């Protein structure tokens, strides 16, 4: 009886995760690069997600593939191991707070529609990515520091994290690199819910008020009504349908002053043609909203979801002392490719839903790059 031979999976890997990984971030980072349209603050975002999984796909893979085909041992020299412990937890954690950087600022974007100025967007982007790389810096550093524990005649050392010695780590590790931004994003999930459901209601609320008024006056006889119906409705891009409008009123109202309600009544008739194209054009946004911050929804869940028999396998080892720890470690070291297919293909998928994305990969498909 023996463990046999692990080539055909190797293989698996190379084929269906490393390739993949490194093609996907490749092209999403190409495509950002060389895209004018595409440079954009937000995006930046996205090129700083890209590198993290690029990373993961060179330098962590590969070597993680190695141990795979010759056992426990560490073939490379011993300093390589703890420098891969730490990208391998380093650019994996960075992966996942970087969707949780994403997901809280496009909440901002929904709530706080103003202040989106370009020039302060790059600044604050940039602030924010480098904030989640210290935040991934700091949770990664234990291992290098904490080290592994270390040869007779030759050099028999296995390069893995020891429950004797990373138990903690890899509870508090779990805790902060999975579980929190996971937290913060259904939270996240839930006031964005919120504030969609929110903005519909005051929209059609301000229908209603000037659908009413409009009514009121249509129906006038005297100008008194018409200018008591005129107050109430006066209650860059954004400010200039407020002028016009305002500007209206005024105008229709200078004309109720006059006495006028045959001329104010008219000047209210162009009013509908005029809230039209404002009503017909936010009730347009929202849209969008929804259906973006709906495939983020998903995309995101799915993240997550293909991480989670890790972080829950990872704790479980750890606490579950009647657990069989042959069984648990066999199935983490699935786990552990399962996450790296996660990460490795996330911003890929999620780019395919933007045509101009999706049109650039076609055409670096067949390397045009024009
Ligand atoms: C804070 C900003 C105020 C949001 C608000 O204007 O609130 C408005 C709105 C309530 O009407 O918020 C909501 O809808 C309620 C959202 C809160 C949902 C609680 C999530 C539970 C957290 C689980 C993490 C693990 C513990
Ligand atoms: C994907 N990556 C995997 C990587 C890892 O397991 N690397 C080793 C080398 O591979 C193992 O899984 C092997 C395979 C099967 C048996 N193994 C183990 O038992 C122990 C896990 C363990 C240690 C102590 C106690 C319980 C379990 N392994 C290891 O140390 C650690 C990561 C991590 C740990 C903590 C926080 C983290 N944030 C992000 C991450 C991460 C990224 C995340
Ligand atoms: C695993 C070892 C043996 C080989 C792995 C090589 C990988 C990195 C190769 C295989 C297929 C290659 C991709 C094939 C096609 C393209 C589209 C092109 O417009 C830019 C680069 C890109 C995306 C290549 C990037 C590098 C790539 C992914
Ligand atoms: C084993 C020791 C660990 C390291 C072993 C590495 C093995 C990787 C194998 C193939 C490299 C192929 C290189 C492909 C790099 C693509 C980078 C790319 O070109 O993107 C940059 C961007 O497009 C520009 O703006
Ligand atoms: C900005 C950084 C923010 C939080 C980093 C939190 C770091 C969390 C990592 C702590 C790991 C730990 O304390 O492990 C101790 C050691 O393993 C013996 O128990
Ligand atoms: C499992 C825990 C139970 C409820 C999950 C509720 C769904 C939480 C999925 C989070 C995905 C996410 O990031 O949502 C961002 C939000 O949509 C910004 O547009
Ligand atoms: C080893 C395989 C490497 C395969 C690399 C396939 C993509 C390389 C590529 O298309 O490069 C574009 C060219 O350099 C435009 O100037
Ligand atoms: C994009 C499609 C995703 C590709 C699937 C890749 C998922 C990896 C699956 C399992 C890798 C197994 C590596 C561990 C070796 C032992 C395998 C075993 O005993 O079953
Ligand atoms: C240490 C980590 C190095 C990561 C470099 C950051 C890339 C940001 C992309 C812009
Ligand atoms: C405003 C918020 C300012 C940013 C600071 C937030 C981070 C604060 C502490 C993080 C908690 C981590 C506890 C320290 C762990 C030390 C260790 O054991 O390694």
């Amino acid at each position: 009886e023996e463990q046999g031979n692990k080539l055909h999976w190797a293989a698996l890997l190379i084929l269906m995760v490393i390739i993949p990984t490194i093609g996907g971030n490749t092209l999403v980072i190409l495509a950002v690069s060389l895209e004018k349209k595409l440079q954009y603050a937000t995006n930046y975002f996205l090129m700083s997600l890209a590198v993290a999984d690029l990373l993961v796909g060179l330098f962590v893979m590969p070597i993680a593939l190695l141990t795979i085909m010759f056992e426990a041992m560490w073939p490379l020299p011993l300093v390589l191991c703890p420098a891969w412990l730490f990208l391998d937890v380093l650019f994996s954690t960075a992966s996942i707070w970087h969707l949780c950087a994403i997901s809280v600022d496009r909440y901002i974007a929904i709530k706080k529609p103003i202040q989106a100025n370009q020039y302060n967007s790059r600044a604050t982007a940039f602030i924010k990515i480098t904030v989640v790389w210290l935040i991934s810096i700091g949770i990664a550093i234990p291992v290098p520091i904490k080290g592994i524990e270390t040869v007779d005649n030759p050099n028999n050392i296995t390069c893995v994290l020891t429950k004797e010695r990373f138990g903690d780590f890899m509870l508090f590790g779990s805790l902060a690199a999975f579980f929190t931004p996971l937290a913060i994003m259904i939270v996240t999930y839930f006031l964005t819910i919120h504030a969609l459901q929110k903005k519909a209601a005051d929209l059609e609320d301000n229908w209603e008020t000037l659908n009413d008024n409009l009514k009121v006056i249509e129906k006038a006889d005297n100008a008194a009504q018409v200018k008591d119906a005129l107050t109430k409705m006066r209650a860059k891009d954004f400010r200039h349908g407020f002028d016009i409008l305002v500007g209206q009123i005024d105008d229709a109202l200078k004309l109720a002053n006059e006495g006028k309600v045959k001329e104010a009544q008219a000047a209210a008739e162009q009013l509908k043609t005029t809230r039209n194209a404002y009503i017909q054009k936010y009730l347009q946004t929202i849209s969008n909203e929804q259906r973006a911050s709906k495939v983020l929804g998903i995309v995101f869940f799915l993240f997550l979801l293909m991480w989670c028999p890790f972080f829950i396998t990872n704790i479980t080892l750890v606490l579950c002392d009647s657990c069989n720890q042959t069984t648990l470690q066999m199935l983490l070291e699935i786990f552990v490719w399962i996450g790296y297919v996660s990460s490795g293909v996330n911003p890929l998928v999620y780019t395919l839903f933007n045509k101009t994305f999706r049109d650039a990969f076609g055409r670096y498909i067949t390397c045009n790059y024009r």
